[PDB]
This record gives C-alpha cells, structure tokens and sequence, in this order.
C-alpha cells in the first residue's frame, strides 16, 4: 500500500458525510486555507474527534509525515492516521467487553465457563436452546477437553475466526 493507496482505502473506510464532519474540525485549525495543519495541532484535532492517542503514538505519528520538516500535516494523511487509531481504539474496547462478559459469564468466579454455567447464561436469553445445543457449543468451544472454557477458549468462541 502506497500512502495514496492508503489514504484511498482510509476514504473508503469512512461515510461521506463523516468525512466532512472531520474537515469542519480540521478546518478550523489551518485558517491559511491550504489543506493542512501544524503537527502541533494534530493531538488536539483527533481528540476532539474521539480519539485517544498516547503521546508517544503522535511523535511516531508526526515522525511518519513530517520527513521534510515543513511542521505540517494535510488532511488526507490526517484521515489515514485517524482511520489506524479508530481502528486501534475498537480492539481495545472490544477486549475489554470480552473480559467483562467472561467475568459475569464465570459466576462463580474460578477462571472457567462450565456446562451449568454456559446453559444457565444461554437459556436466560430465551432463545429455544436445547441441551443439545448447548453441550455442542461446549465440545466446539473446549480444546483441551477438560469439559470447559477458560478465557483464551471464550476468546476463540467468541471472536470466531479467531
Ligand atoms: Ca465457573
Ligand atoms: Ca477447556
């Protein structure tokens, strides 16, 4: 992926009227009207844009676009580097989700999804599960076929592909 490349496939990745909304914030940062913005901006912009990169994630940041020394960043690599931390902050808030399902999942507290548990959580659902159903989610999910789930195996059931 070349950046334009990457800036092609960070527009695809966001709705129009998204984009826009970006503009309108980036926008009131250039005033010269010329398409960018000091990287001394750059934390503030994505901030007020959701995101939440660590201090060293914007020096790495302003070090990949500002190889000329010209203190600017323009809004199509803007829109590439807002598009990677959307993506990183997602993973994050989904892990954490995942570990706070198996908490309550697990209510017992020992470190495993057992089959009473993992029937008593799917039945409250009030989906029409069978015991059927629930013993072959339990053989599909458990691995080491100790008869449960651990949180690397919740994480596998899960996630899926994973
Ligand atoms: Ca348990
Ligand atoms: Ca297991």
């Amino acid at each position: 992926a070349s950046m334009t490349d990457q800036q092609a496939e960070a527009r695809a990745f966001l709705s129009e009227e998204m984009i826009a909304e970006f503009k309108a914030a980036f926008d009131m940062f250039d005033a010269d009207g010329g398409g960018d913005i000091s990287t001394k901006e750059l934390g503030t912009v994505m901030r007020m844009l959701g995101q939440n990169p660590t201090k060293e994630e914007l020096d790495a940041i302003i070090e990949e676009v500002d190889e000329d020394g010209s203190g600017t960043i323009d809004f199509e690599e803007f829109l590439v580097m807002m598009v990677r931390q959307m993506k990183e902050d997602a993973k994050g808030k989904s892990e954490e989700e995942l570990a706070n399902c198996f908490r309550i999942f697990d209510k017992n507290a020992d470190g495993f999804i057992d089959i009473e548990e993992l029937g008593e959580i799917l039945r409250a659902t009030g989906e029409h599960v069978t015991e059927e159903d629930i013993e072959d989610l339990m053989k599909d999910s458990d691995k080491n076929n100790d008869g449960r789930i651990d949180f690397d195996e919740f994480l596998k059931m899960m996630e899926g592909v994973q």
